[PDB]
């Protein structure tokens, strides 16, 4: 039986706004309403992993399990295995996989993180789960942001907060976050991101939405706006929307957006958004294609309409050779030549790097590198040629180029990584000398960028 090199992947985020699901909520596991859609002639073929965050769950998790798999197994008639199961307050997430995935998952991390202080701490946050599948690993976060318009940057804060304090993935990856620790990262939720435009508009959004416009909305909504201005979610993906806005509906029927100021919404305005949103984060050169985005027209039972996302995601084996892992093997070395970071900081410490991949038996720092200050007021740091040979446990090339090597920059006087980032093996060529790059960040804000050379032997 053939270990696989593609899985698919479904997601799906629902605010459940409290209230039990309707018996039937099949549609937005086949991706099916409005928006970037399965073929039907799909139905019955079952996604390898099935990762459902909801918000305003109010639910047990058994309840809601019973549901899942009970849905699954009428679809597919197949019957799911649990991977993990996580909540915070009525912020859940559940990864269920096929019965043949069993062993090849493991390594299966859980947590949450609170969002706010003292007021603001209370019922937002992230839950997440992370696992190996084979040889890749896999990170998912479903987080309910901080609702209102004109919220924004608290939004923008959460996503910070939660990112760098997520505990997610393999511990030993000291100073990456969540963002650069695995394969594939989905971050998914109610982000709560708003159209911007003005309550007078909000009849003419309306109308737009029932015309199937969304252009002149889509040009206004906060998420999309922040990320091009790099406020939030740097780096991150996310497929063009194609569906009309989420939220807010009346309940039972999804004819009807309820925009006006309540007192059950403290006379805040909910003009049509796209609260709920999946976007994704790999590492370069691995295969992730997007292949729906969309929203269910069926369930009514919450103001907001579940969403569903679904990818093909390229998976590796879980390499064994007569050397590594146990050993080195001294058919393959990873050099570096003529490399040099930029950092946006106005400290003046030394810098070293660490180089951290699971093609190495244990992560490698450097010497430290010799500082210069670049033409328009930045701080370069060189390594020239002095960058340390990596030793890589495995020397064949249907492993080795399929590997990462994560870097971070740290600082001499206090061992804090001032940027982490990521270069893909996938080379052109091997023994020959060939450019990378990767953008730096630290907590995922951009501090620099980290450009050279690298010549890659392996045993072929
Ligand atoms: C929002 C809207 C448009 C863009 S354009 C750049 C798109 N990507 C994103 C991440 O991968 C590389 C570039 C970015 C954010």
């Amino acid at each position: 039986q053939p270990e696989p090199d593609m899985i698919t992947i479904f997601i799906g985020t629902w605010n459940m706004g409290n209230a039990p699901p309707p018996k039937k909520i099949t549609s937005w596991f086949l991706s099916k309403g409005q928006g970037k859609t399965r073929d039907d002639s799909a139905d019955y073929i079952p996604h390898d992993i099935y990762v459902i965050g909801t918000q305003e769950d109010p639910l047990s998790e058994k309840e809601w399990l019973e549901i899942l798999k009970h849905s699954l197994q009428e679809i597919t008639s197949v019957t799911f295995k649990t991977v993990a199961i996580h909540t915070l307050w009525n912020i859940r997430i559940v990864v269920l996989a096929k019965p043949e995935h069993e062993n090849r998952i493991s390594h299966i991390c859980t947590d949450n993180v609170k969002t706010g202080i003292a007021n603001t701490l209370g019922n937002k946050g992230a839950v997440g789960v992370s696992f190996m599948f084979n040889g890749t690993s896999l990170g998912f976060v479903n987080s309910h942001l901080t609702s209102g318009s004109e919220k924004k940057l608290r939004r923008n804060q959460n996503y910070m907060n939660i990112l760098r304090f997520l505990a997610l993935g393999d511990k030993k990856l000291s100073p990456f976050n969540i963002t650069h620790r695995f394969t594939h990262l989905f971050w998914f939720g109610d982000l709560n991101y708003r159209v911007d435009l003005p309550t007078w508009e909000a009849e003419t959004i309306i109308q737009k939405i029932k015309q199937q416009q969304y252009a002149d909305l889509l040009s206004h909504d906060q998420l999309l706006t922040e990320r091009r201005e790099q406020k939030v979610f740097l780096h991150f993906e996310e497929e063009e929307i194609t569906f009309a806005p989420t939220y807010r509906f009346e309940r039972l029927t999804r004819d009807k957006y309820a925009y006006t100021k309540q007192k059950a919404t403290g006379m805040k305005y909910n003009l049509p958004s796209w609260c709920d949103r999946v976007l994704w984060k790999s590492y370069p050169l691995v295969h992730v294609v997007c292949q729906s985005y969309g929203s269910t027209s069926d369930i009514m039972t919450s103001d907001h309409s579940p969403v569903f996302a679904t990818f093909e995601a390229g998976v590796t084996s879980q390499f064994v050779s007569k050397n590594g892992p146990g050993t080195v093997d001294s058919q393959g070395q990873i050099e570096f030549l003529r490399c040099y970071a930029t950092l946006k900081t106005k400290s003046q410490t030394k810098f070293y790097l660490e180089f951290h991949s699971s093609c190495l038996e244990s992560f490698v720092k450097s010497q430290e590198g010799e500082n210069e200050e670049g033409s328009e007021g930045e701080l370069v740091v060189k390594f020239g040629e002095t960058l340390p040979k990596l030793k890589p446990i495995i020397s064949d090339p249907e492993y080795l180029l399929d590997q990462h090597i994560l870097i971070s920059i740290k600082s001499s006087d206090s061992d804090e990584s001032y940027g982490e980032g990521c270069i893909a093996l996938r080379l052109e060529a091997t023994e020959t000398q060939l450019p990378i790059y990767t953008p730096l960040t630290h907590h995922g804000e951009l501090t620099g960028h980290f450009q050279g050379e690298i010549k890659l032997q392996t045993s072929q």
